């Protein structure tokens, strides 16, 4: 592995790494697992730059989708809204190293990181891609995931119960009452993250003491054209989870940590100048007009993230090696869900 | 038929979006690959905003990443057509009005004089592409195993490649292995392809001297040796393809560029690539020209070569009409000949 990273970088990479021996090479791990591990390249500190070469990079080495990820991550590394990409091959890909860390759960709710996070997702919302243009993905996936959660079999006695009291609510009549509730709830159709929680979400060191340019968006893998209130929606969801739990589960859910509606429209009044650059001039009223219902719209698509997440989580419970229970999340989000319905009055 | 309909209403914004079937309109441009169309809104219908009124379908046809990420690269910096849509079977593209070249065009100075510049400009630019020059040799490798092992059925074509097969292909690749790896190249972004066909003409740039054509089709580019690029391009100025009859080529040796266009060309391509040359002296300004002469012409061998070979592959496989061995023939008829003016 060290050989092969090696390879890819002394061949993609320009200047100083053309002609970097093996015995020169520094790497280290960011990442390990079974899928999308990450390792930090850099030269000898005593190796000078030849021209503007990195000295540090990122190699993300993965363990129709492989094409459309890839177009995609070009694409916003020419737009300056992602890392840049150096170098791709068949078994992953050079990036950009960004100093940085990402944000806890906590910080979520700090008035100007929400604030900034709401005007990177308007900016993201706006722009154009060449992907489908027509929002399936929402149902297509939640249809895909029921599908899979119908046909699971456990062996283990926690698991068969656990399994049998989310079927119990009766998951298709529920998807059902879902799509109809959203059927009558306008969303705009953009381009959307699909994932935006505090883990994809990086504080750029150097700059915490900048206002509102801190933070970048990462990790787009999940994106596509979609409802609006989904992303927005999903969003707030997370606000409520917390994922760095050390034992068992290895999340914590609060539900009381949802934003308040007073949090809520501190993010979306950062949003919608951000969006529509002429908003500030409306009339007082048709402003108060367009918050008070899109407010309504992401509550009511925040139970399409419980319910695609929690479809998403029972799936992995069968398929999923890593250490996480699954199985508890996916109440977690069903608990929320029935919860949100009530808070909603539907 | 509808599948075109439907990836132009899905992929494309604004008024196509809201479009019926029934003011939907498709044309043929290239048939067969890599087959090309032309799709359009109805000259009654109005823009919303952005959207392109008409728009290029291109089909993959029988045959990713690289070449996706490429096109999607260009479209971003301006130096391609814009990228509107991506799935399994295609994409979406701009459509330019324009013509494609004639080979005669090429020795124009003024248009010469642009394709230089502008394939200076391909030449700079940073792509997330290997940058080891293995491309050269390792196609033409590629295509010898594959040239050594072809049986035909046709006796034409087995007496054909009887003829090519006795310069032993291996021992003159080797010879031209020696004479290569002897002359120095800097490594760059080729196109690998820049012939009259894969060079737009703009539509209403015509008076334009500087600014009236577009490099398309790159997916033979990649890094690789600069003197092959320029010496492929001066290669295409001896073949004209638009012939009308069997074999559906001309090759005519006396239209390879005298030194003179071939003074004219490198003189604007390189001011254009590297950025001290202006401000050189008279004297060390021709003493780059020369030995980028002498460079040029060595790497045009590759080109000769490369080509033969990749037809001989093609006769097998392709089922356009194109006269594939005689195509092969000629191609190392010249390759041959460069050798004996060269003195290699």
């Amino acid at each position: 592995t060290r050989r092969r990273a090696y390879l890819w970088c002394k061949e993609f990479l320009p200047g100083a790494w053309r002609g970097l021996r093996e015995d020169e090479f520094h790497i280290s791990v960011i990442r390990g697992g079974l899928s999308n591990m990450l390792f930090q390249c850099s030269l000898p500190d005593t190796t000078a730059t030849l021209g503007d070469e990195p000295r540090k990079v990122l190699l993300r080495l993965y363990g129709e989708a492989m094409v459309l990820e890839s177009v995609m991550f070009a694409i916003l590394a020419e737009r300056s809204l992602g890392p840049k990409l150096y170098g791709i091959f068949p078994q992953g890909r050079l990036e950009q190293f960004i100093p940085s860390r990402r944000l806890d759960t906590e910080e979520l709710s700090l008035p100007d990181i929400s604030a900034e996070i709401a005007e990177k997702m308007a900016t993201f919302h706006g722009m154009k891609m060449p992907f489908n243009k027509e929002p399936k993905w929402l149902f297509g996936t939640m249809e895909k995931y029921l599908k899979e959660v119908l046909r699971i079999k456990f062996t283990e006695e926690s698991r068969i119960k656990k399994l049998h009291k989310l079927l119990s609510y009766n998951l298709p009549l529920e998807l059902e009452n879902l799509r109809s509730l959203l059927e009558s709830t306008p969303s705009p159709v953009v381009f959307c993250h699909n994932d935006c929680q505090e883990g994809n979400i990086l504080l750029l060191e150097g700059r915490e003491n900048s206002e509102k340019q801190k933070l970048m968006l990462i990790d787009f893998e999940y994106s596509s054209y979609n409802y609006r209130g989904f992303d927005i929606g999903n969003h707030f969801c997370e606000w409520m989870y917390d994922y760095s739990y050390e034992k068992y589960p290895f999340f914590r859910a609060n539900i009381r940590k949802y934003p308040t509606k007073k949090q809520q429209l501190h993010f979306i009044s950062s949003y919608l100048p951000a969006f529509q650059n002429d908003f500030e001039n409306l009339s007082t009223e048709e402003k108060s007009i367009i918050k008070e219902e899109m407010l309504l719209e992401v509550n009511r698509f925040a139970l399409a993230s419980h319910f695609l997440w929690g479809l998403w989580s029972i799936v992995q419970a069968k398929i999923s090696s890593i250490e996480f229970g699954y199985m508890d999340y996916a109440q977690a989000r069903f608990d929320a869900y029935f919860h949100q319905k009530r808070k909603l009055g539907v």
